[PDB]
């Protein structure tokens, strides 16, 4: 069994939290490393209609990491495909250890500005699509 999931996310906005730590280099260079691209410098929120548990999918933690002396936590990662309108963007669902959004909301990353380059307004439903699971 190849098994996919496809689920509905409902944009919305959020305290600005991860244009500031996607900004840091080590950030930047495992995911160019797990994902092999550069994200933009921001998550994209989507509200969904029912808890995200990343620990029922097959996801990447990344390494806690120290940065000129201050440290910072790894975030667990999963790759997934973004699908706006006929397109398939390459991204991935980032959850950081601590969190002031509820287990309903989930932070997208991708290549490029998505409310941008696809004119995304808060309230717009997406898709995303996640292959695989925790046993394959
Ligand atoms: N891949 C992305 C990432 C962020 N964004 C938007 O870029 C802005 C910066 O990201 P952010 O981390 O500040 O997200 P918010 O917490 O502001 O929702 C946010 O408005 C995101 O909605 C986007 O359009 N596409
Ligand atoms: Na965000």
């Amino acid at each position: 069994m190849v098994k996919l999931m496809i689920i509905e996310g409902e944009v919305v906005s959020g305290l600005g939290e991860g244009r500031y730590f996607l900004s840091l280099p080590p950030y930047k260079e495992i995911f160019k490393k797990i994902l092999g691209f550069e994200p933009y410098e921001g998550t994209l929120n989507l509200k969904l209609d029912r808890e995200f548990d990343i620990n029922k999918f097959k996801y990447i933690e990344t390494e806690d990491f120290e940065f000129n002396g201050k440290r910072f936590f790894g975030v667990k990662v999963l790759p997934i495909k973004i699908l706006i309108g006929n397109k398939k963007i390459d991204g991935a669902i980032v959850v950081p250890k601590k969190t002031y959004h509820s287990s309903e909301i989930i932070e997208i990353i991708a290549p490029m500005k998505l409310r941008e380059q696809f004119n995304l307004k808060d309230g717009d439903v997406i898709k995303i699509l996640i292959k695989g699971d925790k046993d394959e």
